[PDB]
């Protein structure tokens, strides 16, 4: 039973900074917020909920050795990596991530839930789903000889052509131990292909996934960087986008009316247009779409929350360095967008997204995840960067 | 920057020749046509822009000993005549091939697009899809121990039976580095297989292909020689037909109503009559089909340009020996097309089939594809076969 | 620079205790021994060289549920559990192991080195050699389905049956990055087969193995409890037995000769005993062979010492929980061994075995592993189990 | 049909299990599987009917001459540059099997150990020979 003492209190359901508070924690959740048992003292600290993370890859760090360690390195060097990049995540102020792709979450989620290893509450979409020659397929860019040997992906791979294909992914995601599912509806920048905004689902397969998804009680998620496949994902019925870069006003009324989230991820962009004026860091395949893509995503942020878009906070870490995703809190305000919007986008956006309502806002009933700041991010939004305490489910991390 | 000095153009968009004319030549494209720096002179050549030929095979070249090497060797000898090949092509005149089947093409786009070799501009189709005991399936004619050994092809090795597998085999085309696709409607003569008319594909499966196409920006070009397969091709939506033997009055009329383009062939099908009279050049399967369906191919095109039917040229290259494929020319003019139409098949409705609008003409902001011939081509058509002068995209290949 | 202050040094190559002294730590190496630059006072702790334990199984620990465990769990799980293994290992006093099987501890080697993770130095033998049926065979006791479909074991499993697989297995492993060999000579006990002594090598293969790696600079442990196995690995020319419960006279006179290490592992005979008396702990087939086989190891290990057997420190960790490995001095304390040489076996005596001349004395030139107990261990070894001191490679892991 | 030299080629490499000139050196699991284990056929042999049956290989693949991997190299995804990685009685069986189709051997090697040995077994040229020594400079001198 420990009662923190706070100075100031943020409260993520308004939107505004109250006054000194004294939470009770038991059980590993909230129970009482009495305004004002061993006693932990944060009276020159702004208390806030725990952040967290729409969009990261825990399994990877881009590197400009990258393209050429897909075989030579093996899943356990993965997960050898993941425990020091999760120890990163949860120290940063991230009580809570949504992994989007990559075999190693799901058993890192597993090893954290167990207590074998720290880091945030991971929930793990697994493999990805693509069609062939997508995005997100496994074997874009091998020569003759080991397509031949691999054989041609199949729906146990991630890769449909058709609805039963699709059926059979979704109900071979839910067996692996999956949380949400994740397709690429367009195409992308770091992929080994040739197109980066082409059409690459048709709205009769993307409707199969999410109405199979509905019967396990999934979430779909969908990257989408092109007009066309970001339109008929929306039509579909997926619950975020990924990307959006070339959104335009069709395709905002849509997602207005239909509910969808949108997750910017200022960060991966800007990595990219900077990584992408160097030599031998890239393909050249991938320079070109990188540097065209990755210039145009903070103009299509702002102008989605101009038009009134729900956004939501995501980084794609594994792109940009893991434990360094506050940073995007930074971008954001720069972009335009409100500080205290950009919390909220954190905190209760983010378990609106997730569909959970055990989290999110520091109230009875729900888990304790609280971490604290030096300074106030309202006024100076850089205090993001200095985070003090950090507390997951009754337990102190950092103090 | 080199000005070239011409003594008479010819206008492709209208078809006459005009007076003498200076082409300035700067970054690879043509920027002014002044009438009238380094100085090119050609006072005593009729200029003309490049041509292009729209069915050629560079992977490949017919010879008594063509059959029995489909076992024997291996692609790197393939690439290694196909240098050559491309060479010769070059050097007639065509700065600009469409290839129509073969897994080298690619890989000899993507060579000479880096500079490594010499050669015309290659729109590569990639591999052919058909279907089960198709004109292009690559099992065709095989024993029962070697059609174990391999297995059945499906939709990766580009044979399809339903709609889901060629919605597969043109994601697999794109995932492979095609600029078109290339479907075969109806039977063949060269193929070791017992029909040459028969319907071999439904319309819903080139409706398939042709819907799958058109979201990743493809053409589809129709191989038919029997009527009913060539009419299910046309009604499906393919860009043009190749060789249309048993072409009627009702396809003619949907053709025209449609839009779709006509490639004649005469070459290869004066090539097939003239080599099946003699004994052990083809296969005892092959010969009839040959016999019967090359002597008919003069008729029809005469027949179809009569009718108003669009003709583009192509001369199936490969059947005939590459470097001689002006000859067509002559050909075409024989079988009663004027030579100015005969000129402007080759240069402007040979980019309109490729749906690429900088060549074709010698206009402002397009390509510096220029050729020159000794004599005057429209009073003796001769004059096709005295090539002095080759310009590509402004580097001098010949002088 | 660090300065270490020591109230009483041990010096492992001579066996006693000294008096106070201060060791100075630069570059990770120790450069003085001055009786008597940051200070670091252990003015009330005997000060001892870091421990090696040179039987490990760092990826695996045994559990009620451990048999079927190998058809459900992953190598990435076992990875994830494998890193708290290791900490447990480092924080004992153990600052290098020597692991004897598992293909994750290469991995976790390669992790540890550039410091991902924490934890001891690892040796690791990688994949164990055996042949059909054998101690080591992966496949043993799979129903005929499962071991029609995963194939006979060869080479490149580790399953061997000629000199020449032999030698191809050597070759594999050093191709897989071993740093030592290790073979299974006799039955066992924890595996799922019907003997537990009977000879599973002939001479002419573990002579091809030894030979095989000498070339590559190897060392070869060898798994035995029988007698006939035992006598034909010691006259192959192995460096160490690894259990040697039915040891007699004449394997005795042989091992003195040849100077063959013995590694008792008193550590597992007495969990396997314990833990025998249990029911459903083992299987049918395993709990005659445990209850047998684990009672004869401490008067073996007596009579060896008595005999004039080299002795060095192994535990066979992975039976018994990791991180409660020095319980084995007390074991051979109270088997009779002296407290001196028990200390001396895991300090010189295993870098001998290792053939490494960079550690286990604190000494000028050699690596800077230094630990730290509470009370003296020559008057109560107890004083083993209190390690208040921990610096592995002159990095400070416990204060 | 191109122009150049004159070439006699070796062609694919003799090599054994991780070799310098193991085609698979470095490779993930999955892989590894999927190719499965090289043979004689790919070249990697461990043994004299191996050996035999890999020159037999070469000459049937259309070559004039053998090269074997004596040593560890440096351009290769492998720890070892100077290691003995073959044995004596297997360049004794590639050099008598070749010395049948009429072909001559050349061999790979940095350390000193596997260039005694392929000296010994009667190749025809060394080609890098880094830690060549007085010894090894006395056999291939004889
Ligand atoms: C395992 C994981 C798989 C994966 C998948 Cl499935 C998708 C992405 C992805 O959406 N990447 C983006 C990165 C990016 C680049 C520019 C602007 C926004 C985002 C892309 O290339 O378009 C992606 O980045 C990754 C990734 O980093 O690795
Ligand atoms: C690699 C390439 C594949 C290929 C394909 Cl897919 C189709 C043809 C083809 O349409 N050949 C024609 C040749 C021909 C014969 C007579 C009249 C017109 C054309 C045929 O046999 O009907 C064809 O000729 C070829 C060929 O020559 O090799
Ligand atoms: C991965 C690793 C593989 C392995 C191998 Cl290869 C050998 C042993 C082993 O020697 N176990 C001993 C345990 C034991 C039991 C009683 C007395 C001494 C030792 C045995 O069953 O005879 C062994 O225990 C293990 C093991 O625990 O897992
Ligand atoms: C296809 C061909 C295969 C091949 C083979 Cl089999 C051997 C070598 C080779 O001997 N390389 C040398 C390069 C080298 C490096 C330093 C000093 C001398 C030579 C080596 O890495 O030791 C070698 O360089 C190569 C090569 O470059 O590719
Ligand atoms: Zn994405
Ligand atoms: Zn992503
Ligand atoms: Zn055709
Ligand atoms: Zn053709
Ligand atoms: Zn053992
Ligand atoms: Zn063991
Ligand atoms: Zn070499």
């Amino acid at each position: 039973p420990v009662a923190v003492q706070c100075g100031r209190l943020f409260d993520a359901r308004s939107g505004q900074l109250k006054g000194p508070h004294t939470l009770l924690v038991a059980d590993g959740r909230i129970r009482q917020v009495l305004p004002g048992a061993r006693v932990v003292d944060l009276g020159d600290k702004v208390c806030l909920p725990g952040w967290t993370d729409l969009h990261v890859h825990l399994g990877e760090q881009s590197s400009p050795q990258s393209y050429s360690e897909d075989f030579r390195l093996d899943p356990v060097d993965h997960a050898f990596r993941a425990v020091g990049y999760a120890e990163k995540t949860l120290m940063a102020g991230f009580t809570s991530v949504r992994d989007l792709g990559g075999e190693v979450s799901p058993h890192l989620r597993d090893a954290i839930n167990q207590g074998l290893v720290r880091g945030p509450r991971i929930f793990a979409a697994g493999k990805s789903i693509a069609t062939t020659g997508g995005h997100a397929d496994p074997t874009n860019g091998w020569n003759e000889r080991l397509a031949h040997l691999v054989g041609a992906p199949g729906p146990a791979e991630g890769v449909v052509n058709s609805v039963d294909e699709a059926r059979q992914a979704v109900r071979q995601r839910y067996k692996e131990g999956s949380d949400l599912i994740k397709i690429t509806a367009t195409g992308g920048v770091l992929s080994y292909a040739r197109s980066g905004d082409a059409p690459q689902f048709t709205v009769d397969e993307i409707k199969a996934v999410v109405d199979t998804a509905r019967d396990y009680g999934f979430r779909v998620a969908a990257h989408a960087h092109g007009t066309e496949g970001m339109k008929r994902a929306v039509q579909a019925g997926v619950t975020s986008i990924e990307h959006g870069t070339y959104m335009d006003d069709e395709v905002m009324r849509l997602m207005k009316q239909h509910g969808t989230w949108y997750v910017p991820t200022f960060y991966a962009g800007r990595f990219v247009t900077e990584k992408a004026a160097i030599d031998g860091y890239f393909p050249e395949v991938v320079r070109p779409k990188a540097a065209r893509i990755g210039a145009l995503i903070s103009q299509t942020a702002a102008k989605a929350y101009r038009n009134g878009v729900r956004i939501a906070f995501g980084t794609n870490q594994g792109v940009g360095p893991h434990g360094d995703n506050a940073r995007e809190f930074v971008y954001m305000v720069e972009a335009g967008i409100p500080a205290a919007y950009a919390l909220q986008a954190a905190t209760v956006h983010a378990a609106q997204v997730l569909g959970v309502d055990d989290q999110g806002v520091l109230e009875p009933g729900k888990r304790a995840d609280v971490i604290a700041l030096a300074g106030n991010p309202l006024e100076d939004i850089n205090a993001v960067l200095d985070v003090r305490f950090v507390m997951k489910d009754g337990v102190i991390y950092k103090q």
